[PDB]
């Protein structure tokens, strides 16, 4: 499956990586930013099984971390201040 | 590996199990956004691996689990 190979997991840590800046522009709890803080290591955990050769567990992290960013993204809807 | 079928259908019995107890306790209607997002997403990682798409499956049931882990991370039973 295409969803896992190299190519594809480069932009979906691209893509993250951006979410994860955008959460960091505004004002979270201490409890979101431990939330924050996962999805950093998972996306740090990605990078390291990619290199290694593993797309599988590679891709099981990032799309774990895109589960715990895309809910953070979801408690703030752009439009809440 | 973390995608065979008996390890999903292991993810898939353990996440409903979270996802029920989620589901009963007061949420923001944010909060009910997420919930219903992650049972989606169990729902499809169930049909893919019912297809034999495992890598698939694999990524909609962990995506799931970091939606609703999220939650569970903004609801310790002990705060401090
Ligand atoms: O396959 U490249 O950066
Ligand atoms: O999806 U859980 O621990």
């Amino acid at each position: 499956n295409a969803l896992d190979c190299r190519e594809r997991i480069e932009k979906d840590l691209e893509d993250l990586e951006k979410e994860l800046m955008e959460m960091k522009s505004i004002k979270l709890s201490d409890d979101e930013e431990a939330v924050v803080e996962r999805a950093l290591n998972y996306r740090d955990d990605s990078v390291y099984y990619l290199e290694k050769g593993d797309h599988i567990t590679s891709f099981g992290c990032i799309t774990y971390a895109e589960g715990l960013t895309d809910s953070l993204r979801m408690l703030h809807r752009i439009i809440e201040g």
